[PDB]
């Protein structure tokens, strides 16, 4: 048996598979070594997963997570996985999951639009070019975190519509002071900012929300997608933001003169197909 | 004798005064209750200040600091001051220091452009309207933290001039991965981002830098200043970024049709004048 895990910072998708047949699917909280220590990751995995995962004999454990950028960061997750599963674990970027999941052994451009945002050029085996994500502060354009950051900024400065302001404070039972506390004082701020993508998904009628989405989606293209040879290679998307705003993403694509066809919610479906050889 | 202190997240200016005569002035590190606990601030004051401040008997303590949003946050700083000085302390926002320091008892609009950015309408007694700063993440347009946040974003995205990228990494001896840790893992990220404002001041000849300054300075006016009756009231700036980029700030001022003639480095000179009667 093999285990494939895909994390994006908000949720971690676990797939216990046999060849190509899925045995069990479980979701835990997101795993990111920029926001979690080795102890916190180990706790998350053990609390999140049933005992059935830690009982079944595993040959390899394939992990793809956000934050797994450097060797030091990949060591944190790996040592945590090895501790729990007693199995050689291969920790890679969630961007490689997006690449393998969307293309298998084909060439093109794989992108992520979820909690964070990332992009790469895939030749069919390895990532040739990769514009750095930068995290929720120094990047992640067109991501849920970027949407929420822009939204909450407008909420605090009363530049968003009143209906949105009132509905936000009612739904989350917060005050401006509390919003300040969650972002700066409470952990996983990137989750809370990204969580606002789900909130604003119901207000697609408002001009503000359309303007918020488009401007962020365009910002992703201009800074990430534009850097690649995008006019000659297929561009495929993965992520919650991509999936929920598939119409607006396709619109932005057409603005930059590209035809976005494949928009998957999770790259996991293709990862099982990929890890079947 | 009484003590006037002014903090802006990066540094704290201390003025020991009798009436309007300065006895001693010392700088320490910045005090922000969003980034520091009560025990951290107490240690910063105790070790930071000379033995001259503690042996001298004080009448009142006037403290204005960033992060002193609610009464809850002010109490943190207040408890620290009383524990050190053993004299009633008055903890307010640094925005009120800007208002009292620039206008005294006159009506107008006081603005801060330092590590963070803040704005208000001062009627000569109290702050009437206050557009929330939002902090370095959810606001602070045209601030030092905004400049650095945008610059380092471009650095990682390989969208900034190569001359700036190379000089940045050479100055700090950092790699892309290292910069990621300084912002996300290592404390006082807002300080490091704002410090990049000092860096970009050398390269004011580059079109990129001029374009980056003007972009942020306008964003401050658009989102903060223009919420007030700005065409019928004097606007006066204070802060390190305001002082350093006084030429470009005055440029933005004339573009919006206001005469920015008062730009100060610190509002301390006015606070010494204020606290006399
Ligand atoms: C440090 C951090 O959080 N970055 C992550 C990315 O992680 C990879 C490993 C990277 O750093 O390149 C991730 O691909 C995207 C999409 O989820 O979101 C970003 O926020
Ligand atoms: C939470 C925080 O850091 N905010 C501060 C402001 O603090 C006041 C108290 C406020 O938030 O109203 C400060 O005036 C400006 C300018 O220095 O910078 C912001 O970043």
């Amino acid at each position: 048996a093999k285990l494939i895990a895909e994390s994006g910072s908000t949720k971690t998708e676990w797939s216990l598979v046999e060849g190509e047949h899925l045995i069990q699917r479980v979701f835990t909280e997101g795993l990111n070594p920029f926001f979690q220590t080795r102890r916190e990751i180990s706790r998350s995995i053990r609390l999140g997963l049933p005992d059935s995962f830690f009982k079944r004999k595993l040959e390899q454990v394939f992990f793809y997570g956000a934050g797994c950028t450097s060797a030091e960061k990949k060591s944190v997750v790996e040592a945590s996985l090895v501790a729990q599963f007693k199995t050689p674990a291969y920790v890679e970027s969630d961007l490689l999951a997006a690449a393998r999941g969307l293309f298998q052994h084909d060439s093109g451009i794989a992108c992520i639009l979820g909690t964070g945002s990332n992009s790469c050029f895939y030749d069919g085996h390895v990532i040739v070019k990769n514009v750095r994500a930068g995290g929720y502060i120094l990047g992640d354009e067109g991501s849920g975190a970027a949407l929420g950051k822009q939204f909450l900024s407008d909420v605090l400065k009363k530049l968003a519509p009143q209906v949105l302001i009132d509905d936000f404070f009612e739904k989350y039972d917060l005050t401006p002071h509390d919003v300040m506390d969650v972002v700066y004082n409470r952990p996983f701020p990137n989750r809370f900012l990204a969580e606002q993508s789900c909130f604003l998904a119901d207000y697609l009628r408002l001009d503000y929300v359309k303007g918020l989405l488009l401007s962020n989606l365009r910002s992703f293209f201009l800074r990430n997608v534009m850097q690649y040879d995008y006019l000659n290679y297929p561009i495929r998307f993965v992520g919650s933001v991509a999936y929920n705003y598939a119409d607006l993403l396709h619109q932005v694509g057409k603005e930059f003169g590209v035809e976005l066809s494949v928009v998957e919610e999770t790259p996991m479906g293709g990862l099982i197909k990929y890890h079947a050889f």
